[PDB]
C-alpha cells in the first residue's frame, strides 16, 4: 500500500486508469482528424488547427488524471491505446459530429466515474471531476453542437462553399 | 407634495411610470432574444450580442426615466414586467423583425408622452424626450430596418448562409 | 430532444427556469429599492448606489442561469416579472430587512435546487450551484446581517443622523 | 439564532469548532518542529523555514473556519490548544514522518466533516471543505510522502549528509 | 549541555519557556477577540482588523523568544496553550479594556523576567527585554488606555454610534 | 492517386506509416515513465520532467511524419499504439537504459527508413531524414549514454544519494 493512500477505493484507482485510456484514445482520434484536413483533397486548415488543439488538450486531460493517481497513492496502469475507429472522416460536418458523439462518450464515462467516488463516499474524487472535467465536457458538446448546427444551416456537407466559409470566419 | 416638483402634471407622472414599464419589458423581450441565439439549434453568437446589448440599453433607458421622476418630484410606481410575447423566434429574420416592431411601438409612446408634455406645457419633459429619446429611437428603427433589407437580400430566412454571413459581417 | 442534451432531467431544466425569474425578480426589487434612496425625501445617495449593484448583480445572475440552460439543452421558457411586493421601503434599515428576506429566499430556491440535482443525479448542475451561487448567497447575507446590526445599534431607524451615517461611511 | 442562519446544523458548527481546534494545535506542533532544526544541535535551517511556513498555512485554515462560522450564523467557541505530543523530533526524516502521520489526521478530520455536511444537507460546506481544504491536504500528504521518501533513499536518518544535503536541494 | 551555552541561568532558561507560554496564550486571546467583532451581530470590522495584527504581532513576540532560547542554547519545552478566559466580549470597549489587562499582565511577566536576568547577571537578557519587548508593551498599554478613553468619552458602550463611529475614525 | 505525389514509393509511404506508429510508442513509454518518477515512493522529480519532455519531443516527431505524409500525397493510415513493454522501471539508471535501447531502435527503423529512400531514389525523403531525425537521435543517444555513464560512476542504482543527486544538478 501507498504511504499516502487514504479513502481511495480500488474501483476508483481502477476507473482512473480506465478514464485514462478513454483521454489519450480521444487525442489519437482527434490526431487522425486533423491531420485529415491536411490532405490535399481536403485543405481545410482550420479543422485541421481546431482538431489539433482538442489532441492537446485530451492529452492534457490524461495527463492530469494520471497525477491524481499518483497523488491519492493509486497506481497507473497503462494500455494499449486503440487505432481511432475512422480513418476518412468525410466532411467537416462529419468530423464534428464524430467529435461531438465521442465527448458524449467520455462524459457519459465521466459520470459514472463520479458516480462511483459518490458511492465510495470519495469527496476529493468527486470535486476533481467537477473542477476539472465535467463543465469543461459540457462546454465541449455546446461548442461541437453549434459547430454541428451551423455546418448543417450553411449547407454543409453538400456545400463547400459552407464548410470552407465556416472554416474562415469560425475555426478560423 | 413634494418639495421640488413644480410644473409636472399628474397625466406626465403617470405616463412617465407607465413608459418605465414599457422599456423594462423591451429590455425583457431582448433578453429573451438573446438567449434563443445562444441554443445549439440556433448558435447565431453575433444575433445574441446585439439583442444583450439592446436589452441593456432598454434598462438603461428606464433608469433614466425613473431617475427623472425622483427628479421632477414623481414617485415611480412600478408594475409587473409581461413576458416577452415570444418564447421561439425562428430565424434572425423574424426576430429583427420583431425588434423593428417593438422600436416602433415605443417611438410612439414616447410621441404620445411628448404629446402630453406638449400639452401640460411641460418644457423640462419635452427637451428630455427630445434629448435622450426621440433620436436614439429613429436611429434604432433605422439600423434594424437596415438589418432586415439586408437579411431579405441576401435571402434570408430561407438560406441559413445569409444568416450566419451576416452575423459575421454586419453583427459581427 | 436536444443534442447536446446529456444527464439533464425535465425537473432541473424546470427549475432552473423558475430560478431565473426568482433573479429577475429580485433585480425589480433591488431597483426598486435603489430609485427609493433617489427621491427627494429619502436622498440617501449610498443606500441607491447599493441596491443599484445588487440589481445588476441579480442580472447577470439570472443570465448565468440562462447560458446553462442553453448548455446543457434545456428550453428557457420565460415567464412574466411580478412587481416588487413594496413601494415604499420606509427607513434604509427596513430596506436592508427586506433585501435579507429575499435573499434568504433565494438561498432557500438555490438550496432546493441543489437537492433536485443531488437527487436526480446532476453532478454538474450541483457544482455549477456550489461554484457560482451558495456562497455568493452566503456572502451576502451576511454582508446584509451585519449593515442590518450595526444600522440598529447606531440608532436607525429612529435616528437619521445614523443612516446618513451609515450611508457617509460604510455604503460610501 | 443568527438573522444570517440557514440550513446549518448544530452537529456542523460543533463540528466546525472541532476543526479549528485542530487546525490550531498542527500550527503549534509544526511551530515547535520549526524550532527544533534552528538549535545548534541540529541546524538544518531549511528544515526550519519548511515547518514554519507550515505552521503559519495551518494557521490560515484555522482563521478561513473562523470566518465561514461567522458567515454561517455558527458561533466561535474556542478550547485549549494542547502542547505538541512531542519535544524532540530527533532526525529530519522523523519529523517529516510525524507530519505526514498529523496531515493524514487532519484530512480525516476533514472528510469526517464533509460526511457531516453530505448528511445534514449542508451543501456550501461541502464545497468549502472541497475548495479550500481537501485538495489542499492531499497535495501536503503528496509532499511529504516524497520528501520522506527520498530522505530514505538518500539515507536518512543515519546518514547526516543526506539530511544536511536534502536540506540545501530540495527544501532549500 | 549546549556547546552554545554560556552565562545563561537555568531559572532564566525556564523563564523564557514560560513567556513563550503566555506570548501564545495573549496571540489566542486576540483571535478570539478579532473574530468576535466578524459576527454578523457584532460586526466591527476594523475592531477585528485590530486584535487579529495584534495576535499575529504576540505571535512574533513568542518566536522571537523562542529563537532566543536557540541561541543561548536553551531548549525550548512548550506547553498547553489556555483557551482565552472569555467567549463572549460584549463591547468593543470590554475588548479594549481586556486587552489592555492583558498586556499589563504580560509587561509585569517581562518585567519580572528582566529583574531575573539582572540577578542571575544576564546583561544580554537584559538588553534582549529592553531591546525587543519593554517599550513596545508601554506602547501597546498607552494606545489602548488611549482608545479606552475615546470609547467612554463618545460615550460606548451605551452609544452603538460611538463604537461604529470609533471603528470608522480611528480602527479604520 | 493524389495529384501532388510525384516520386513517392508506396514502399515509403508504408515505411512512414510504420515510422509514426513506433513515434507514437514511444512517446507512451516516456509518458509512462514521467509518470513512474511522480509516484510517491520514486519521487524523483526532474527524471519524470525529463521523460515527460522527451514524450512530447516523440510526438512532434511523429507529427512532422504525418505531415511530410501529407505533403508527399501519401495516406496516413494509422495503427494501434501499443503498451509500453513496461510499468515498473525500477531506477532511474534502467530508466536510462531503456530510453536508450528505445532510441537505437527508432535510429535503426530510421536508418532503414533512408535507406528505403535511397533504394527507391527518394531524395527528398532521404533530406528530410537527415534533416530532422537522425542527428536528433545521434544526439539523444549521446545524452542517453551520458546520463547512463554517469549514473553508474555516481554510485547508482544502489546509492539513491547518486539518483537524488544526478537529479538536482544534471536533469535538474
Ligand atoms: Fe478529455
Ligand atoms: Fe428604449
Ligand atoms: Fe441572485
Ligand atoms: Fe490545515
Ligand atoms: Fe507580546
Ligand atoms: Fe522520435
Amino acid at each position: 500500500t501507498s504511504q499516502v493512500r487514504q479513502n481511495y477505493h480500488q474501483d476508483s484507482e481502477a476507473a482512473i486508469n480506465r478514464q485514462i485510456n478513454l483521454e489519450l484514445y480521444a487525442s489519437y482520434v482527434y490526431l487522425s482528424m486533423s491531420y485529415y484536413f491536411d490532405r490535399d483533397d481536403v485543405a481545410l486548415k482550420n479543422f485541421a488547427k481546431y482538431f489539433l488543439h482538442q489532441s492537446h488538450e485530451e492529452r492534457e486531460h490524461a495527463e492530469k488524471l494520471m497525477k491524481l493517481q499518483n497523488q491519492r497513492g493509486g497506481r497507473i496502469f497503462l494500455q494499449d491505446i486503440k487505432k481511432p475507429d475512422c480513418d476518412d472522416w468525410e466532411s467537416g460536418l462529419n468530423a464534428m459530429e464524430c467529435a461531438l458523439h465521442l465527448e458524449k462518450n467520455v462524459n457519459q464515462s465521466l459520470l459514472e466515474l463520479h458516480k462511483l467516488a459518490t458511492d465510495k463516499n470519495d469527496p476529493h474524487l468527486c470535486d476533481f471531476i467537477e473542477t476539472h472535467y465535467l463543465n469543461e465536457q459540457v462546454k465541449a458538446i455546446k461548442e461541437l453542437g453549434d459547430h454541428v448546427t451551423n455546418l448543417r444551416k450553411m449547407g454543409a456537407p453538400e456545400s463547400g462553399l459552407a464548410e470552407y466559409l465556416f472554416d474562415k470566419h469560425t475555426l478560423g
